[PDB]
């Protein structure tokens, strides 16, 4: 049996597996009403990925397709549907056992990036090169017009006109727009991927806590805003290495808890421990919210396999 | 010993080490007449980073500060002051040719400059960084960028840059891959620079994977190359295993029939010749990728492509 690992990481060596962002702070908040079930940074410990995980770190959030046409929508700006593909150019099959494509956000919001596009025709006169455009787009992962499990989403911009029917088209995820009330900012409300009324189908499992004293664990990181006032943060259950780690390894799970240590390597301690759990999330006895206040140099070993029983030491 | 690995991904897995691109391809030009010295991507067999590298992919071609002055260009331009990415201040006297994840190369670089005050106020816009300008001297901890917007960008303000592609490849926008930054301005010498790299067999070219960069405007294909890619870099760095001579033989296979499509050198100092005489894309099945054979010489004589 192949033993299990986990890099040998920092926080500050460490990314954001649902949105292109470094890790900033491990953080826990144990009285979320909200069921966590969020479907990127999903991966079994012994390296099965799930929700709509994948493996780049460029592909989070993003997607890849062609705009169709300028579409009219009740709300601000220019709004502009897009076709998409799996973000490897094919076609996205929806009858794939995935939720949406894989990348697709996990989350409502309105999220703000850029869209370009490169042209598929080219030039004669400009030593047969395509023409190529990119702006400011917004992408509410709310609206009806949402469906990537239907191949199909819409963005807006600011720019009312200089975006082209038919040609190869871009999202590169920056942050959100707003955390307004009015922008339905919840990060653990999933998209409708088909669309108003749908169910969604072929999610990663819901997790959460069953031992007394234990809560969540998150790897926590601060978004960018495009205005407004807010200090939003994106939480994910693995950082985007340990999703890129255990699909390397796919060592056997050889329990449901594998027992992990936070551990200082100058000075060799365990700053506390933490059970890491079959389907990859992690949980710690700790009885407060707020970010775990800890060294720079502090990352988790693995120690052994445990199980459900096992009582965690108090952060 | 502990044997030396290659992490198992084909070229739909991996990513640029040098802008946050996907790799598409992989790549040949024997003919390039530029010495390659790119400094992101850079990292020894043992697992040395080098150059600019660092092991984020979001701190590739990303910048980290404050704004001081608003200046006119005659767009609107803006003076940055850069920290480390994780914050800390820039210590001009460590060993490296300016803040880890400074951009490499020459030309005008695309993305968005947000802000969160120190609920805070926020606000993002597009901007340019022009690495060729006498403004760009990361390694003195100054940069300067340029918006289209005229005024809401705040002085004193925690800043982001997020890159996101090139503002153009025209003539007078000074694209070249293969040419450094002038770190320090345009009258001192960049130092502490990962080597350069080249093949030293007849017949035997760089491999590079490529990966092709979103343009803000105008006509182009633009183009980065790695040497490696990011995950490369993150591997090599994990496993640290020793290198038991200067170039390691790998194979590129197709893992559903078994059969290796070409090999080619994987050298010391973390980079790829093949014996091909011809440039452009390689041509090969999506599931590919490469895998260690065993520790060869300089003179070893690859099988031609």
């Amino acid at each position: 049996s192949k033993p299990f690992t986990l890099p040998i990481l920092t926080l500050g060596e460490l990314t954001n597996s649902r949105f292109p962002l470094p890790i900033d702070v491990l953080y826990t908040n144990p009285n979320e009403s909200a069921i966590v079930q969020c479907q990127n940074g999903r991966c079994t410990l012994d390296g099965e990925l799930q929700g709509t995980t994948q493996l780049l770190p460029t592909g989070i959030c993003a997607f890849r397709g062609k705009v169709t046409q300028q579409v009219q929508d009740e709300h601000r700006g220019t709004h502009w549907n897009m076709t998409v593909t799996n973000l490897n150019g094919t076609p996205f099959d929806p009858t794939e056992d995935v939720p949406a494509p894989l990348g697709t956000p996990d989350f409502s919001g309105q999220i703000y990036g850029v869209i370009s596009q490169r042209n598929t025709n080219t030039v004669p006169g400009e030593g047969n090169l395509p023409a190529n455009r990119a702006h400011e787009a917004v992408i509410a992962t709310y609206s009806p017009k949402f469906t990537p499990k239907l191949g199909n989403i819409q963005f807006s911009t600011w720019e009312t006109q200089d975006v082209s029917s038919g040609q190869p088209t871009k999202f590169t995820p920056v942050g959100l727009a707003s955390v307004d009330a009015n922008s339905h900012f919840d990060q653990w409300t999933l998209p409708s991927y088909s669309g108003a009324l749908t169910l969604n189908m072929n999610l990663a499992p819901s997790v959460a806590p069953v031992f007394p004293g234990e809560c969540l664990l998150f790897f926590r990181s601060f978004i960018p805003l495009k205005g407004g006032y807010g200090n939003p943060a994106i939480d994910c259950l693995m950082p985007q290495e340990w999703v890129q780690h255990l699909y390397q390894e796919s060592a056997p799970s050889l329990s449901d808890v594998a027992l992990v240590r936070y551990v200082n390597p100058e000075t060799g301690r365990t700053l506390f421990e933490a059970k890491l759990h079959r389907n990859g999330f992690l949980t710690v006895a700790r009885n407060s919210a707020g970010p775990v206040v800890a060294p720079t140099n502090g990352y988790f070993r693995f120690d052994s396999w445990v199980n459900q029983f096992y009582t965690l030491a108090p952060m």
